[PDB]
């Protein structure tokens, strides 16, 4: 005799008279039903539907009907309650969708939900449709959208300018984006020495160059760049030893089947490395380094020539400058 | 009686008696070989084998020689004319590899020969490792690579930056290089209000915003931004109502047909990151409806196509949950 469908559909219609005749009727037990269709009678018809509705675990059309109770323009702590304790922001948001007021009172509370749920990007974004952008802000940041933040940071917060900015600057680098990190400590923090030194992490000694020229600071070129060359140089270098190293080694081996599959992540760290080297040997021309230069496109080629035993390949951009 | 290998073998060796010997022995034209054995006895050790080397053809070595002549004096102007002839411009850089001086004069040739032949980079970085800044900027220039040219305009030649700045801008725009136009527009024109029209028409409204915002300019916030969110709305709108249009059409519908819904799919994933930049940037201006209707839209083609590309590799739209109902 447990509660049946048909009470259930009954109830469904918001039919309570309809209930009762339907449980009398089944031998349904009166300990679980005359309590529930006394409370349901005793509300107003809006949210004897909220009950019925939540009973029955259509939750969305609950929420619609609870949200109708209240005729002040408002949002009432019960709708806000209802909607985090069955996770409905979305529908919250499309029932408000022509209230933009009511709306915002969703987007708050799901900006805070989107937040504690690592998804900083929308909790961001709704924030700062709402005007709280200290909150705004804080999420950009741990989204790691730097311009977003930075674009809050300068406009409402300008003493918060600098915090911003260094944090943000120590997260992309750990995040090796060293031309975004590089921007701030240029643009936000006034640090064009650091800025340099990072734009050479990045083998953008083009844009490291004209920053310290436009600067009006020349002896970063040789105080930042040069050496930030010889780096960049020594890197390659001694990957290049590596690979030939590791080629040469693999084809006296081979005379298991991971021994084939290494050379073919040799082929994929190469041709990672090479936007790379074209930069380095633009960069070491550009120093009149190019005995330097002259090495590094020739290493290149060289262990890219000797790919010809491969039994897929790009070609080497050579410049011409240093290909003799 | 026809002009021989062994002849040639000898005078590759600079004899040139043992050249006249093999010639005669050979019974070989005596006007094919004498006035040429003659003017190689008429000349010093060092030209004799240079003239030898041009005959046989050995540039290579030819030019070797011919710029052992002059030393330790600098490169002499037969030198010049040898390499222009021959290109052997790569050549003349391997010789002169230890001595600086004179592997300068080879790039000076070789600059102005790559600049001919439309290599204007490698012509550029060889005029600026010679101190030619001028025509190192004006090759940079040619190649659209806009920093190094600045980077010379600023430090030597400051009188040039307004018109170098808006040639390059005019030349960037017309190869769809909005950004980079929208850059120099910015920190060389200082013409805030284009490098954030610019901005915008790249989709990048993230950089557009915080341009206007850092440039303390905020009415380009309303006065650009918004009116650009506007542009890219209607373009993207008009885009997907193409797509749902066409497919709808094509579905109903031989090798061809199929090939052209299999553009559409790569029209999209090529329209798809601007759309969430659009998407975004109508967010963060409060125009809920209009992000709306692009995420929707959008993922309504998605969903079509993933139904119906089965019955004739679909990548989902990366939604916001701010205007995800």
């Amino acid at each position: 005799q447990d509660v049946n469908v048909v009470y259930k559909s009954a109830l469904s219609l918001y039919d309570v008279s309809l209930a009762l005749l339907v449980a009398q009727k089944s031998q349904m037990d009166p300990r679980e039903y005359l309590p529930f269709l006394q409370e349901l009678q005793d509300n107003e018809p809006l949210r004897r539907k909220f009950l019925i509705d939540d009973y029955l675990g259509n939750y969305e059309k609950a929420l619609e009907h609870l949200s109708e109770i209240d005729k002040d323009g408002n949002v009432s702590e019960e709708v806000i309650d209802y909607v985090e304790s069955h996770d409905l922001y979305k529908h919250g948001l499309a029932l408000y969708r022509y209230d933009s007021e009511k709306q915002n009172v969703i987007y708050n509370i799901y900006a805070k939900h989107l937040s504690s749920n690592q998804m900083y990007t929308d909790a961001a974004v709704a924030y700062e449709m709402l005007g709280k952008l200290k909150e705004a802000m804080g999420a950009y940041q741990s989204a790691k959208r730097w311009r977003e933040a930075m674009s809050i940071a300068v406009q409402k917060f300008p003493e918060e300018v600098e915090s911003v900015a260094e944090e943000l600057i120590s997260s992309l680098t750990f995040e090796h984006r060293y031309v975004d990190a590089a921007d701030i400590q240029l643009e936000y923090l006034d640090n064009v020495k650091e800025a340099v030194a990072l734009y050479c992490k990045a083998y953008r000694y083009d844009i490291a160059s004209l920053v310290a020229i436009k600067a009006k600071k020349d002896e970063l070129l040789e105080e930042v760049v040069d050496p930030g060359l010889g780096e960049g140089f020594g890197i390659i270098a001694e990957l290049l030893a590596d690979c030939k190293g590791q080629i040469n080694s693999q084809l006296r081996r081979l005379r298991e089947e991971y021994l084939v599959q290494s050379v073919g992540r040799l082929i994929e760290r190469l041709n990672q490395t090479k936007p790379d080297a074209v930069r380095v040997v633009e960069g070491l021309c550009r120093r009149n380094m190019r005995e330097q230069a002259h090495q590094i496109q020739k290493n290149f080629v060289e262990v890219l020539d000797l790919l010809k035993a491969n039994v897929e390949i790009h070609d080497f951009p050579k410049s011409h400058i240093v290909d003799f």
